[PDB]
């Protein structure tokens, strides 16, 4: 997250920090994630491509800090690694960018909800927020693009979201956004989500219920000028998320 706050796992209850294990036994932090339901985080597919092997992967809830085991949290393994099977990656955007993680702890049990381990609701279909409404990020992703470390305590930011026909402007993303992506950012341009932020939830507050409507996808630099964040439009495939879980 670049610009934005400082904040603590308390305030984004549903934010899954996902590492992965190397050979030797090194652990890097990989994407973000939401808790769907206590057995399953919903992410992106980008994350996992490259690395398909369920085995390899770490999920924590309840974690504030990168490096430091916060009061509170759960470990896990995950128990299923499904992809989109359509899935593909041009040279900016994502298509089908999304995946599911059935998790498991050691015991062998789901998620235990607490103050600091919540989920966070599905929207409905063809129910979406309008343009021009303000919503929130949560990553550990670079705050800044020419950073190569990421920052040890979690951030987020708010932002707006953009309509279709103004996504698809000359000067923004032109044909390469589709119906089934939506974008959002800073009207000044000061802040937005960077790499690291990846799979990490676009939660939006709409008709009173807190709703995760995005899934950081892709975009071109970060928090650049007429270069919107590139959403997965959660809505969209609802059909495919109750048919998987
Ligand atoms: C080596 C990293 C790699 C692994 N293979 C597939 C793949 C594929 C992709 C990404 N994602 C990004 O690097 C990335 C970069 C900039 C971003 C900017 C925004 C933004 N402007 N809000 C949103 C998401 C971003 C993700 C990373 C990787």
């Amino acid at each position: 997250i670049i610009g934005g706050e400082f904040t603590t796992i308390e305030n984004q209850p549903w934010f899954a920090a996902i590492y992965r294990r190397h050979r030797g036994g090194s652990v890097t932090y990989v994407c973000g994630g939401s808790l769907m339901s206590p057995c399953w985080v919903i992410s992106a597919t980008h994350c996992f491509i490259d690395y398909p092997k369920k085995e390899d992967y770490i999920v924590y809830l309840g974690r504030s800090r990168l490096n430091s085991n916060t009061q509170g949290e759960m470990k896990f393994e995950v128990e299923n690694l499904i992809l989109h099977k359509d899935y593909s990656a041009d040279t900016l955007a994502h298509h089908n960018d999304i995946a599911l993680l059935k998790i498991r702890s050691k015991e062998g049990r789901c998620a235990q909800p607490s103050r600091t381990i919540q989920t966070i609701c599905l929207p409905s279909m063809y129910n979406d927020p309008q343009f021009g409404t303000s919503c929130e990020i949560t990553g550990f992703g670079k705050e800044n693009s020419t950073d190569y470390l990421y920052p040890e305590q979690l951030k987020m930011t708010v932002v707006k979201l953009i309509s279709h026909r103004e996504c698809q402007q000359p000067h923004y993303y032109g044909s390469e956004v589709t119906t089934k992506m939506l974008c959002a950012a800073d009207p000044q341009w000061k802040t937005d989500s960077c790499q690291g932020d990846s799979g990490g939830p676009l939660v939006c507050s709409l008709q009173g219920r807190m709703t995760l409507t995005g899934i950081v996808s892709w975009g071109r630099g970060c928090a650049l000028k007429d270069k919107p964040g590139v959403y997965t439009r959660v809505s969209h495939f609802l059909p495919w998320i109750r048919s998987h879980t």
